[PDB]
């Protein structure tokens, strides 16, 4: 019947979704938690074999192993295996459209597996076995004989295979599809995998069972007194001495308790449902659930006779809270939120999407680590474990229905066709059914990138009546229809509109008061950390703060989506897409990611860090006033360190106790300062410390920091007198200059310093040259489809005004010979096609104590794209091991993404002063530098800068990290100028104005001399 | 103190080039033995008559930063007229100058002059890189401001009808000049953007024969 190409069929013979069971039969282990007997695990070694199409799978195995099978784990994604190539592709769907068909030529896994069941099993209740993910759809046989069918990857799908099993031996049958018409549901941008991607298990239930059950606490104004209310429903023989229990724990300390029979309340003509009850428990001062401290209390679900007989025990943990939109703020027990948010879909460079426990703590612990309070499903229900984890660790979560068809035309499409509302209401219906218990869980979400349909409303209605505990949102059609409580924009900017027909995207601070309007915004996706980027990212969590409506939003996203491949040595190395000959493909675009496939930060991670804070600090001469943006916990584990240093010298520090309540403030006035000696800047950097370890953290845990700049003293004291001058020898061909040991080489022809010897060896292996541009970033390329090349795109800008290929043009070159120095001046002006696109004038002062200061400025034609930056390169002959600098540091920073980095003195291996972006790009940069140190080489001034062995030229010629090669000697970058890396999205000139090099005449000056 | 700082000479120096002199110099303002700029400078006169002024000056973060940047003097002539080539012709300054607008303008001098009955700094005109003064002319990228009454005694006058012309002609040139502001006029309302924050500032003059 091809089941797989028809959306009215998206299941057959599949049980009705119910939170997650463990058909406990002891209660205490139902209180604990601890494992149970009636759930097995049937995860391990099993036999797979692959097939071009469904119609090429022999009949013989449904009742016979296949030879030609092989032994593989499960849960697993195939591509993992290697059995075909994993696709990378965006919003192009892997398919043809031509929905509901799909390809005659259909991937097909066949799984297959031979396991035992214990009689007592089949002697009496029910055996079910449960497929918590399978991509993308499935037919079941168990014994050779087919049992059911099934759809959507992202949530569990069951079976009764009571009257199929057998005692002993018995044999499963899979056959899973790559594609079907599910898939149209299932255009998520990220790699397109199959098979059984998630655990698979069985579960034995009493004939006379609990088939489902609903946990709600509703709280009186002040959340002094709260009701717990537990809809249960029971399956089998309804009788009159049956009854629920269900007891409410705090620790091994039972708060509440209530029991009851069968019968809910009347409803209709008809009656009331005879096969349910609700329990309602009084709970006094009850211990409120949030990010900020998750209290849990434990709920055990008792099935049980009048007479103290229990049939079976189920349980969850109830978090008491209350989520509700009030007044146009989304509020959590009363109190407005601040999401501080990421998105996260679940990848692993190694598994693919089959995810396990310890990558999901490592994450949380790392987002609660960096400031981040809540996630969002981007853009599928997750693995049951998540939620769990979510619930006990404390991170608000966005539950979102695994639908998502963006690469329809129009988007909703499917979304406004009655006719797919069937498909879709599943995946909507049976998620909420599944993790409707979570208190981590506080918004639905109806899917992604869907457009806006008729379906939507329908659904979005549907959440309301059988949920009204949660608010409900979705993104598609323009961000605040009719189909969603909050108006969740992605990529909406703070202050610049985007007027796009039909779906504008608005500033947001305007988008609130737009007439009529009233809902919160936080949006569902803001900040793509694509690569080198998160510039502006200050500039939305200034807003958050200020606009009480704007209350955060979901940084997209976590973790870069790469894949591990390996050499002909072995050796493993990040592959995106079109590594594994998968196109059409989107390339890079998978990785967008604060963290590293591995989960190794990359340098945006600290700013997010940064401006996440959750504590805001205000000098006032000797005062520091300490602002809690907490909106529950005191400050119980928390003391602020404080440092004065002058010039990265430190000459006082200190700390002192932390006792601010939420939302609360603290004054800490700071001890008489001692007026330093030597002259320079004064520098305040305090900074959080957690002394205490904690569930998500280790003991010294740094939360917070802040600097200021204090009393300054400019050097009025000229340098000591020169013993000796600079000597000038000249030739046709060079300038060169002589002072004791040190030498400087002038070349007449280009106008550049082309050599210098320290003592008796050269320091160059290329001439110190002007610089206009950088190795194109991804929010440089601005591209999110491999097919689309946006001509307004800076690097198409840069590309077609010939910034790369502008060649400098020698306009003067002299020599002079002063009292007690050599100056040597210089002109050049960079030209394309007849167009001068810039001017550089120097002068290089060389004196007797053997310093050489350049001073250089530009002009830059107003009419050409805004230079990348301005500065100077060239190839240090030297690699030395430190990179020693006074400015900001320790990590990568640039204009637009540098409030996180601290001025200091700093001290790293060379090899942090490169950051190994998958897709190399200008890296590594750091500003406000006063002070460089590298070798025998000291510069000083006021620039930005990288180091290393990579040049800006090889960076931007290679595609991958892993094909960059060490050049001899060291490359450097000093720029006067930077611009802005921008990142609000990646796909269109994202730099705001101010981080733009617009001034059209610059000047920056250097001091170059031995250490 | 910045209405009391007192020039200190640091450095003062010359030197003569293969077709010119340089003159460099270096100046430190204080008040209670605190620098509150530091003004270093090179003056270079070529064969064609013409003297390149370029300045970098130093602002210590920790005082106010400084209602301007630049340099001023009291030329000997009264012309009648004046040109330039920058924004105008009104009045302007960095946080009102969208209305004026780049191009050649010549006006009487006494049109350089607003009247404003309570006297105070006035007729500043922004983006100019060429003003024509007499025999002077000046190039670079600055704003400047003209007339018969020094910053001295505009700031020392209650009412305008007190002015005295002053010998001469008063010249203000400057690299940079902090907003004028006026969201309110009873509380700091010069906007971030529009305060001479930088720490650190360059400009460049050129005088010459007109
Ligand atoms: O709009 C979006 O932007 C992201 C770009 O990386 C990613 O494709 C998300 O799934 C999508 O919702
Ligand atoms: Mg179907
Ligand atoms: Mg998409
Ligand atoms: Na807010
Ligand atoms: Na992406
Ligand atoms: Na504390
Ligand atoms: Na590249
Ligand atoms: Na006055």
């Amino acid at each position: 019947r091809r089941d797989w190409e028809n959306p009215g069929v998206t299941q057959l013979n599949r049980l009705a979704a119910h939170p997650p069971f463990a058909s406990w039969r002891n209660s205490e282990e139902a209180r604990t938690d601890r494992p149970s007997q009636q759930l097995r695990s049937l995860n391990g070694e099993w036999r797979f074999a692959w097939f071009p199409a469904p119609e090429a799978v022999p009949e013989s195995w449904l009742e016979c192993d296949l030879p030609e099978a092989d032994t593989v784990v499960v849960p697993s994604n195939w591509q993992m295996h290697g059995y075909d190539a994993p696709i990378y592709t965006n919003v192009t769907y892997p398919i043809t459209v031509n929905p509901p068909f799909v390809p005659t030529e259909n991937p097909t896994g066949c799984y297959s597996l031979t396991f035992n069941v214990d009689e007592s099993w089949l002697q009496e209740g029910q055996t079910r076995i449960i497929f918590d993910g399978v991509n993308s759809a499935f037919h079941l046989w168990c014994n050779g004989r087919w049992v059911g069918y099934g759809q959507d990857s992202r949530l569990p799908s069951e079976f009764d295979l009571s009257a199929f099993l057998r005692a002993g031996e018995n044999r499963l049958a899979v056959m899973v599809l790559r594609w079907s018409d599910g898939s149209y549901l299932e255009d998520q941008d990220m790699w397109r995998m199959s098979g059984i991607f998630r655990d698979v298990s069985l579960l034995h239930k009493p004939t006379t069972q609990i088939s489902d059950f609903h946990v709600a606490t509703r709280f009186n104004d002040d959340f002094s007194r709260a009701v717990l209310e537990a809809e249960v429903q029971m399956c089998g023989e309804l009788r009159d001495y049956l009854r629920v229990t269900v007891s409410l724990w705090q620790g091994e300390t039972q708060v509440a308790s209530g029991t009851a029979p069968f019968g809910g309340e009347i409803i209709d003509e008809r009656g009331g449902y005879a096969d349910r009850v609700t329990l309602r428990l009084n709970v006094e001062n009850p211990k409120l659930w949030s990010a900020e401290i998750p209290n849990l209390y434990r709920a055990v679900v008792e099935l049980h006779t009048a007479d103290g007989t229990l049939i079976e025990a189920e349980a969850c943990d109830v978090g008491f809270r209350e989520v509700r939109i009030e007044n146009g703020l989304l509020l959590l027990n009363g109190k407005p939120l601040l999401i501080r948010g990421v998105n996260r879909h679940e990848h692993h460079p190694l598994h693919g999407q089959v995810m396990d426990e310890q990558t999901m703590v490592q994450d949380i612990l790392l987002m609660k680590q960096n400031n981040f309070n809540a996630v969002r499903c981007s853009h599928y229900p997750n693995h049951p474990l998540w939620y769990t984890l979510c619930d006990r660790y404390g991170l608000y979560v966005v539950d979102e229905a695994n639908i998502e068809t963006h690469g329809m035309v129009p988007m909703n499409r499917l979304t406004d066709d009655p006719r797919w509302l069937p498909a879709m209401s599943e995946r909507v219906t049976r998620m909420v059914q599944r993790d409707r218990n979570h208190p981590s869980v506080i918004i639905w979400s109806l899917g992604n990138e869907s457009g806006h349909g008729a379906n939507h409303d329908a659904l979005y209605r549907w959440i309301k009546s059988v949920d009204p505990s949660r608010p409900v949102q979705y993104e598609g059609g323009g961000a605040d229809t009719t189909a969603t409580d909050i108006i969740c924009p992605m990529y909406a900017r703070v202050d610049e509109d985007q007027p796009f027909p039909a779906v504008p995207k608005w500033s947001i601070k305007k988008w609130l008061s737009l007439p009529g309007e009233t809902r919160p915004l936080i949006l569902c996706e803001y900040a793509h950390a694509m690569g080198n980027s998160l510039g502006g990212f200050a500039k939305y969590w200034q807003a958050f703060r200020q606009y009480p409506r704007l209350q955060g939003g979901f940084v997209w996203d976590w973790v870069d989506q790469s894949l591990i491949k390996y050499d002909e040595n072995g050796n493993p190395w990040s592959a995106y897409g079109g590594d594994f000959g998968d196109t059409p493909n989107d390339a890079q675009f998978c990785m967008n990611g604060l963290v590293f496939a591995d989960r190794t930060p990359h340098p945006a991670l600290t700013e997010a860090k940064h401006q996440q804070q959750f504590f805001q600090f205000r000098l006032s001469g000797q005062t520091i006033e300490v602002t809690s943006e907490y909106l529950f916990r005191h400050s119980d584990n928390e003391l602020l360190h404080w440092m004065v240093a002058l010039d990265g010298k430190p000459l006082a520090s200190g700390e002192v106790p932390l006792d601010v309540a939420p939302q609360g403030k603290q004054l800490i006035e700071l001890p008489e300062l001692p007026q330093p000696e030597s002259a320079g800047q004064l520098w305040l950097t305090v900074r959080v410390v957690q002394p205490n370890a904690t569930a998500w953290s280790e003991a010294g845990h740094i939360s917070a920091w802040q600097q200021w700049r204090l009393a300054e003293n400019l050097s009025v004291t000229l340098p000591a007198a020169s013993h000796a001058i600079p000597h000038l020898t000249t030739s046709e061909m060079d300038f060169c200059i002589e002072l004791g040991n040190k030498r400087w080489q002038f070349n007449r022809q280009s106008g550049f310093l082309s050599q210098m010897w320290i003592g008796d060896k050269k320091q160059l292996l290329t001439p110190l040259r002007d610089q206009f541009t950088r190795a194109p970033l991804d929010n440089d390329i601005g591209v999110s489809e491999a097919t689309r090349i946006d001509p307004n795109a800076w690097v198409e800008r840069w590309k077609a005004a010939g910034h790369y290929q502008a060649e400098a043009a020698l306009l003067q070159c002299t020599a002079d010979t002063l009292a007690d120095a050599v100056l040597i001046t210089t002109a050049h002006a960079w030209q394309h096609q007849g167009k001068t696109l810039f001017i550089s004038r120097k002068t290089y002062r060389i004196d007797g104590s053997g310093q050489m200061a350049i001073t250089v400025d530009v002009e830059v034609a107003s009419d050409t794209p805004h230079p990348a930056r301005i500065g100077l390169n060239c190839q240090l002959a030297q690699v030395a091991e430190r990179v020693n600098w006074l400015g900001l540091g320790p990590q990568e920073n640039y204009p637009d993404r540098l409030t996180a980095a601290c001025f200091d003195r700093w001290d790293l291996p060379l090899s942090d002063m490169y950051t190994p972006y998958v897709f190399p790009s200008e890296n590594g940069l750091r500003c406000g530098t006063r002070e460089l140190n590298y070798g025998p080489h000291q510069w000083r001034g006021d620039f930005q800068f990288n180091i290393s062995r990579y040049s800006q030229q090889q960076l931007m010629e290679t595609s991958h990290r892993h094909l960059l090669h060490a050049e001899e000697g060291t490359w450097l970058n000093i720029d006067g100028f930077h611009m802005g890396i921008g990142g609000d999205d990646s796909w269109s000139p994202s730099v705001s104005a101010e981080f733009q090099l617009s001034a059209g005449r610059y000047h920056y000056q250097l001091v170059w001399c031995q250490k």
